[PDB]
């Protein structure tokens, strides 16, 4: 019944932010928006990972949320992880003003992302086009800069 | 659905801990265990609040999770909030070795607490027996010392 969710991103370094999720219809897309600061200018992978487990920091969130056991892709690919939201772009001040609409993640059902972990990564997601085994798993997006558990919101 | 959940508790002060949840059968009880350190010796209210919203620290989690619109009570009362897990006891070293079993919360379905916020409070929960308005809402457990969003665990 959740139509709204929210996530506070934190990590070891300066990266932090707040990301909102809104889904007016359970059969409709999820709007994803907010601000992340402290990033290097440019593209950063932006993924929902499987577990809402931050006991060992972002490492314990596990791999990309992939209940259909597909290969990694970009959000517009048919072959993609449910958690594959592509990249977000930080401006010259280090601020990513996130604005994504996605119809594969959901706030309910099998693809529900509530209770899982949103992660913003060190470098660009290659969207599965990197030609190596890592590309088909993580997009070569590198280390986890900040994360948080996605929670139900008012 | 989920059989395991986990929660990392943090706050403005020194209180921190890790709480695990286990529900081997979807229609059976939830086991809740772990360790919270940095507490004053004695009883501390221990509740699931409605929203997994940490944007204002523990404040934005809202009231106790109460989908059945009941009055506050202790875990063994029939008249209780779903989020009413009672008290946890911190020893002389400031450590609460939590061990709770509850049949009202769940890790799936309508009483699902995944994506909501676990909070440990400053004072004892009076279990609804304090004789004022506050008693039947929060148990007079006082301020929110630490909290975290409850996430799906491996
Ligand atoms: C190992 C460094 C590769 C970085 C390359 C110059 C750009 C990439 C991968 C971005 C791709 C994209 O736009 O998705
Ligand atoms: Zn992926
Ligand atoms: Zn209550």
């Amino acid at each position: 019944m959740a139509t709204k969710a929210v996530c506070v991103l934190k990590g070891d370094g300066p990266v932090q932010g707040i990301i909102n999720f809104e889904q007016k219809e359970s059969n409709g897309p999820v709007k994803v928006w907010g601000s992340i600061k402290g990033l290097t200018e440019g593209l950063h992978g932006f993924h929902v990972h499987e577990f809402g487990d931050n006991t060992a920091g972002c490492t314990s969130a596990g791999p990309h949320f992939n209940p259909l056991s597909r290969k990694h892709g970009g959000p517009k690919d048919e072959e993609r992880h449910v958690g594959d939201l592509g990249n977000v772009t930080a401006d010259k001040d280090g601020v990513a003003d996130v604005s994504i609409e996605d119809s594969v993640i959901s706030l309910s059902g099998d693809h529900c992302i509530i209770g899982r972990t949103l992660v913003v990564h060190e470098k660009a997601d290659d969207l599965g086009k990197g030609g190596n085994e890592e590309s088909t798993k993580t997009g070569n997006a590198g280390s986890r800069l900040a994360c948080g558990v996605i929670g139900i919101a008012q």
